[PDB]
């Protein structure tokens, strides 16, 4: 009938689902990068990533709990874009940005890769 | 270092969670409302209402794949509301509002009774 439009709500159940992970409530994988670990909602992996949508939509691995990241992958770089995924600001620095970009290729989040880009382009 | 906000990221989040309910990928719970049912994730349900919020933070009833609403509560209201977490837009209708305002008051819902007042206020 009548539809409304509410401009915050997205953003505040990503706060708030940020704000869960925070607690590891309701988390239900690990994601192993080399001697780190870091808890998440699978359910976020897969609306941010396309390796993790395509690892979880498979009813083979679905169930899974721990997840073991290719070993070349640097935690920092995992670390930056989980909170990315999380929060929507993503930090970029010269110090950081080719990790971060050949992660979010590893990941398949080609918007990130795309501003990664746009950084290099920008120095 | 460098922050960098994407404006889209939350409701591209939040609209891949919707695809993952509408195919019921990792949905955990069933909520009942009198003869219908309705799968959602636990964890959007508790991002968007206080009364889930209160269920799954305890220890106690967090791991419950069910729960039995009030028998009162309007399943179209549900719903409505239901979508609207998921959305973020709301079906308001002069049909529906007493029911969704009221459903909203059980699911704790501040703002969305809040935007039901204004709607009662500009008749
Ligand atoms: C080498 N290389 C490959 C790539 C790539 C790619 C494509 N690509 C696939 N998938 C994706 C993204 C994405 C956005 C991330 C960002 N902000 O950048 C989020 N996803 C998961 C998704 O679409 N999930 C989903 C779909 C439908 N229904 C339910 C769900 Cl959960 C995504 O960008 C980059 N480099
Ligand atoms: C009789 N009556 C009582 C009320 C009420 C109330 C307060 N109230 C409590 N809780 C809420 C809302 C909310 C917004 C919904 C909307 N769009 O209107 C979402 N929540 C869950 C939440 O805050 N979750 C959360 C918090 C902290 N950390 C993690 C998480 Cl998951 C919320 O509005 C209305 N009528």
């Amino acid at each position: 009938d009548s539809q409304i439009q509410f401009t915050r709500h997205a953003s505040d159940v990503l706060l708030n689902l940020n704000r869960l992970r925070s607690r590891d409530i309701l988390t239900d994988v690990v994601i192993v990068v080399s001697r780190e670990q870091f808890r998440a909602h699978k359910t976020v992996l897969m609306a941010c990533s396309g390796l993790f949508y395509s690892i979880f939509t498979d009813q083979l691995k679905r169930n899974l709990s721990v997840i073991n990241l290719d070993p070349e992958i640097n935690p920092e770089g995992f670390n930056i874009l989980l909170d990315f995924m999380y929060t929507s600001r993503l930090n970029l620095r010269e110090g950081n940005i080719m990790a971060v970009m050949a992660t979010a290729m590893y990941l398949q989040m080609e918007h990130v890769v795309d501003t990664c880009r746009k950084f290099i382009k920008a120095s």
